[PDB]
């Protein structure tokens, strides 16, 4: 039901589970260049949060979805559903956060979290850049809900990077899928959450992966997030820039998947 709701998709053969949790703007399908590289190996769960463009706009409740807890309900919602105890986790941005507390919630169900994109926090504050202030994201936001097509128009190469087409274009399908008002709900409540107080509360082992220069996300939060998170941490950063690596450098972000994963 939940699992028809989200679009929930198991594909692939293994032992260990291995659940790709996609971000803001896209959907399952993201992950679609990395699959085949885990299918032989891997039982693999894919789903789509309830804002993507993919999910019928009916679910989406805007009286309930207001903080992340109740897209974490979701997550343990599905995963006990599917009867999972133990998986390996792969979150991009948003599904990054919902990973975390997750994570805290039921520390025994991940033998491992993968964290693409991720900050806890994207509003600056005393000694801690996240990379934006206040009056500037009530612009974003206003050009959101002004002029939904010309913000996506003009956001997704910026945000996907230069000389991958193929990627900018699907992030810009994905984008164009969502309902204008889910898309900017959805941005309100990340810019409104704040995930460094329970950092330290994180017990499973985490690989964060950073590209070199992610819009969203500053350089320096990789190095904060090392001396931060509870759990035994790496970071590794692609030589490659952009928020999307999963379209635009599949081959390396596999690789660095391959190397992190658990088996």
């Amino acid at each position: 039901n939940i699992l028809e709701a989200l679009n929930v998709r198991v594909v692939g053969t293994g032992d260990r589970i291995l659940f790709l949790a996609h971000g803001f703007g896209t959907d399952q399908s993201a992950w679609h260049l990395i699959l085949p590289y885990f299918t032989q190996n891997y039982r693999v769960v894919l789903y789509d949060l309830v804002c993507a463009g993919s999910v019928n706009p009916d679910y989406f409740d805007f009286n309930r979805y207001t903080t992340l807890d109740p897209y974490v309900d979701d997550l343990l919602n599905i995963v006990d559903s599917l009867g999972i105890q133990n998986c390996a986790y792969v979150g991009h941005s948003v599904s990054a956060m919902i990973g975390i507390i997750a994570s805290i919630r039921r520390p025994e169900l991940f033998s491992k979290l993968i964290l693409i994109g991720f900050s806890p926090r994207f509003l600056n504050d005393e000694d801690y850049h996240g990379g934006f202030e206040e009056g500037e994201i009530e612009k974003v936001f206003s050009a959101m809900e002004a002029n939904y097509e010309a913000w996506v128009h003009g956001f997704a190469p910026l945000a996907v990077g230069a000389d991958v087409p193929a990627a900018v274009r699907e992030f810009s399908r994905t984008l164009f899928n969502m309902r204008p008002d889910i898309s900017l709900f959805v941005s309100r409540t990340v810019f409104n959450s704040d995930l460094r107080g329970v950092l330290g509360l994180v017990r499973v082992p985490t690989c964060v992966i950073q590209t070199a220069k992610d819009v969203s996300v500053p350089a320096s939060v990789a190095e904060y997030l090392r001396s931060h998170l509870g759990g035994d941490t790496t970071v590794e950063t692609l030589k490659t820039e952009g928020h999307l690596p999963q379209l635009s450098a599949p081959a390396q972000l596999a690789q660095f998947l391959r190397r992190a994963l658990p088996r």
